[PDB]
């Protein structure tokens, strides 16, 4: 009457196979003449109603053993059937109305902790009927509740026993697929193919981390499912964005389940092109720029995002990881900024963690997922919530040396496998990240140089300073060498490109000789500090005289300067 | 104008055949309402697939709409009389997790008819609200997506001003 | 499974050594042990007052220490992760015992899942593996004595969980540079005179067996070099090329890239990083087309594509 019955709706629920064990169990355990009331147990997403409906399709069938033949499942709904008082009582008239098949039925309840363990007070209620033995119930719930709500009473665990109902089995969500294409493809009327459908199975279990185990890859077949459909049977999009495009021109005047994978959660694994082909090729050319002189550490990175991408490389590392070494201001960070701009259209989309305040090993709360135990509000951790729904970034680390012992020792398990649990529990998965450290040991070395001795003396400190453990994990270490005069030349006018393109903002062009770079170099260069005072000089001098003299307008459009030796000498012309 | 995307995005998730009540997500000031009534005007000049041309568009007022008892039952007779078109009416609700996450104790009276699938549901909120309130209860994650919206186009929103120039050319003069 | 057995029991417990004498090569003394160990608990004799087993593993560094574990495990069940794996590296302070261990219920009661209570129940057939047993505070290790001695063990809610079929292994980084430095005999000596002396004299005694791992010859870095290869063998096979090696190439490959200290990782390290780059490399020029086979020879190496 007011709950819901499923004997007439199995003409019409959906097909369940695949699942011959538990129906088993608990045909054998419905006999028994005591403690006969099963419950499911399990996490969320694998089937414990598909597998409740199975065994109603298998008692309407008849396969059942005849012991059982003489039975109808009932099932209580709890919107269906809701003062307090009233609804008590309602239910009371509905258990005692129930009575009249005396051992003939079955009842079924959903989310059996929710209603039963709790609030509203009915424990105690139903009690002593169930201790008794009315009739026979079916639950399922997660393992949490029964964790945390059936263990700290006495009365409960009485009856019931566990049943457990796991899907780990990849070969077997094949066949549910197959067996599930019917309905899709009788609702959808669109032709399909067996190799996305297996490719979809295999991807599915891999890529995309989170919601629970393979069975959901019904959901993704059916994203695509549904796409194809408004493509091409409906109006094309394409001609629609053609002309979306051209109304703003004149008001200013299996390779289908793989795009939408890309689209979720970035990964771009899409079927590669020519346009690919060559921005590939050229990868190194281009990222070849912004650094001078690097070959080494620069076609090693080309080298690790090419094969990456390629479709090779071990299932189970982060995609390598590296240690940079070497003296101050020689352009570290330099090749992590231009290989973040390159790899993507974004400019500071890289994340960077110091741990310049984390001394004390009482940091580890905050680095990490903090436990929920005292009040859980700042469970946020700074490698948390940033890896979460971005899974491409890249992480790069600042002076990793400094830090304590106790810090430093929890990012090895990553490096050794991949994956994190944090306070919560949740896992994390670094299983696409580039990890890039830097430290500045061993400068003293080898700014004092033969350069080999120097490799070595640099070598054997870090060796010595570090456990000789860790330094296996590490994909590679490279040192950077110290640049020349030609490297010099090279990045003055990298450096004065961009004042050059700045003032030409306004409208004046830039133009210089060899003689003013020469000059340049030799007045204001220093062997230990690199790069730096090159700018700061270049600068704080020919900055202010230019713009000292373009106050007094001396300036005029399309007005040209020119420098030369003479120190410098500024020549204004057309 | 300029908001081609997330309008695709909204047309592919509505037609699946479950979990499709989409949930926009982003910071204030982007412009949320506007691809709202962006969407708006594209089913009133019938841009849209034909799927969708039997469809009435109505929003909710929380001003307009408000004993609790009686705002209680005042809500159920709408929810229960709305359900006449049967499938072909979109329910708009701004604001959701104020009126739904808290208090007054809407959540277990909105559960039931919402997981039954009683017709599809559009929200809208900030990130931080979802981070605070949807998270800490298993029951509503089985529905709603994500669906995120950023603009940090500097080019693009010179076309959004030579498009509002015209509105306020013309009152001003 | 103390079910009857049978005859497919039979030849499977026959041929347990010899299928667990493939991922771990010339290590004879270890393999015997813990297949023993097995048979002698499965067959039906043995104390019913000890957890069957318990192993002190010492040796070098990358010798593959945890890859007899993993193929143990592996080859006693299906199953591939389902070993738990216990560290003590954040242990180092004697105020962890209370989440090692089921915690008392006497402050709030609401971390009582200590690290040792609730994978054990449910499952009393898994396999514990320790890890640098040595970097642990004395209390700290002082606690799990009681279960070597007979078993069971009591948590802060006065439940007993026993550990009855579990087959606990440690394993341990102490004595490295004696035994790398070389007699044989003497370094042996010194490895077993320094263990004795670092740790109590009581505790030793229970340990059923304690071994050490044999540094491997030129026989074993060949045969571990081919199996190396063996695996981008197989994963390029997945996409549809064979692979081919002679025996000079795997003596160039041992020749240039091996250490004597840091044992096999190298070896993987650079075959990866130079073979794996330039295959990828060469096909993504599309000069690989289907039923096409590689040969490597040496020279270096020299690639040769044919059909
Ligand atoms: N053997 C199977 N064949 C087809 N579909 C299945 C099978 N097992 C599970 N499913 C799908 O998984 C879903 C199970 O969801 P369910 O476990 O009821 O969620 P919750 O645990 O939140 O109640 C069903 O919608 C069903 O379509
Ligand atoms: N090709 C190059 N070679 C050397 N230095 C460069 C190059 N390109 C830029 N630089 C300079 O190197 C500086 C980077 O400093 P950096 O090494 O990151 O300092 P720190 O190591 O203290 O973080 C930039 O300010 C830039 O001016
Ligand atoms: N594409 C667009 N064209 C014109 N105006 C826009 C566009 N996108 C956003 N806006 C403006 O931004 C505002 C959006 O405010 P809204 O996001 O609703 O605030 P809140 O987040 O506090 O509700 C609107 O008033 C609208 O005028
Ligand atoms: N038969 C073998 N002999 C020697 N080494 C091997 C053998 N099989 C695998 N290995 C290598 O030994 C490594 C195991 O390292 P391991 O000794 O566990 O390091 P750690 O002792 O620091 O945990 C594996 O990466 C594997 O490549």
């Amino acid at each position: 009457t007011y709950g819901r019955d499923l004997v007439e709706q199995a003409g019409k629920l959906d097909p369940v196979i695949g699942r011959d064990e538990e129906i088993r169990r608990v045909v054998r355990i419905l006999s028994r003449r005591t403690k006969n009331n099963p419950v499911l147990i399990g996490e969320p997403g694998v089937g414990k109603t598909a597998v409740v409906e199975g065994l109603a399709q298998r008692i309407v069938r008849g396969d059942v053993p005849s012991n059982l033949l003489d039975v109808r499942l009932i099932a209580l709904d709890m919107g269906a059937l809701v003062y307090r008082g009233e609804f008590e009582e309602r239910l009371k008239a509905v258990l005692k109305e129930v009575e009249e098949a005396e051992g003939k039925v079955i009842l079924f309840i959903d989310e059996i902790h929710l209603v039963l363990g709790a609030s509203m007070d009915a424990a105690n209620l139903f009690k002593p009927m169930l201790a008794r033995g009315q009739l026979r119930c079916i639950g399922a719930t997660t393992l949490e509740e029964y964790r945390k709500y059936v263990e700290k009473d006495a009365a409960f665990e009485r009856r019931f026993q566990q049943v457990f109902v796991a899907e780990p089995s990849v070969p077997d969500t094949i066949s549910i697929l197959r067996g599930l294409k019917e309905k899709y493809e009788g609702h959808h009327g669109v032709r399909i193919q067996d190799r996305a459908l297996v490719v979809a199975a295999q991807l599915s279990a891999r890529y995309i981390m989170g919601r629970h185990l393979p069975d959901k890859a019904i959901d993704l077949v059916d994203e695509a499912c549904a796409n194809v459909r408004v493509q091409l049977d409906s109006q094309p999009e394409e001609i629609d964005n053609l002309e979306r495009k051209r109304i703003q021109l004149e008001v200013e005047h299996p390779e289908q389940i793989a795009e939408v994978v890309s689209r979720w959660t970035g990964i771009p694994v899409t079927r590669l092109g020519q346009n690919d082909k060559e921005r590939l090729v050229g990868l190194a050319d281009r990222l070849h720029q912004r650094v001078v002189g690097q070959a080494e550490a620069v076609s090693a990175v080309a080298e690790a995002v090419l094969r990456s991408r390629a479709g090779l490389g071990r299932p189970q590392q982060p995609t390598g990881s590296f240690l940079f070494l070497g003296p101050t201001g020689v352009g570290k960070t330099e090749l992590a900024k231009a290989l973040a701009e390159q790899l993507f259209d974004d400019e500071n989309l890289l994340v960077r963690i110091d741990m310049s305040e984390y001394m004390e090993q009482h940091s580890v709360a905050r680095l990490i997922g903090a436990p929920p135990g005292y009040v859980g509000h700042e469970e946020g951790g700074q490698l948390t919530e940033q890896v979460r729904r971005r899974p491409y970034s890249v992480i790069l680390f600042d002076e990793v040396e400094k830090a304590h012992v106790a810090v430093f020792n929890t990012l090895l398990q990553v490096l050794d496998d991949g994956r994190l649990t944090d306070g919560q529990g949740r896992t994390v998965d670094f299983r696409n990240t580039v990890i890039i450290m830097t430290s500045n040991l061993g400068a003293e070395h080898l700014l004092a140089g033969s350069m080999k001795v120097a490799r070595d003396l640099v070598m054997q400190e870090v060796r010595r300073h570090f456990r000789p453990e860790l330094l296996n994990r590490l994909d590679e270490i490279v040192i950077f060498d110290p640049l020349s005069h030609e490297q010099l030349r090279k990045v003055a006018r990298l450096q004065m490109k961009d004042v050059a393109v700045r003032l030409a903002e306004r409208g004046v062009a830039l133009a210089v000789t060899d003689a003013a770079l020469d000059v340049i170099l030799s007045l204001s260069y220093d062997p230990v500090y690199g790069a730096r005072p090159i700018r700061r000089w270049i600068e704080k001098r020919v900055v202010t005289q230019l713009s000292k003299m373009l106050i007094q307008e001396e300036i005029d459009e399309n007005c040209t300067v020119y420098i030369d030796a003479a120190e410098l000498a500024y020549r204004v012309d057309n």
